[PDB]
């Protein structure tokens, strides 16, 4: 540059040109960090979540076979009588 | 309970409503910690973001004030006539 004064103007215009750069990054970062923690969090939630679904179902079909094993047992020793 | 048969099932009837009670609150738990830790993540964030923000419209407002420094500096030593 040939004017001073230009050049301290375009050293400044290009200094905020980074400065509006390096905001725009960052800002893009943190809301691609954020994305990232809540669909870890989120599975992290969804996978115990379907343990303990699957605890129950298991829970309840034992309760399930033997529920119908005093039903036979009963229906069976009483048609021993009639 | 006098039938013993009656009695099984009732037994049974309190054990399925326990595998409901224990399920459900396990539920209600994870589902608690899940708002807990996405509103952490989230709320943390935020004072991240805000302070890229607030770090952004301090570099700028110190750019702008070289700007108006240098810009005024020109104007007064160039403040005559002929």
């Amino acid at each position: 540059f040939n004017d001073p004064f230009l050049h301290e103007l375009e050293k400044l215009r290009r200094e905020s040109e980074n400065s509006k750069k390096t905001f725009e990054e960052k800002k893009s970062i943190l809301k691609a960090e954020l994305e990232r923690k809540m669909a870890e969090v989120q599975a992290e939630f969804r996978r115990k979540f379907h343990e303990v679904e699957a605890e129950h179902n298991t829970r309840t079909t034992k309760i399930e076979k033997d529920k119908n094993l005093v039903i036979m047992n009963k229906l069976l020793a009483n048609a021993f009588l009639s």
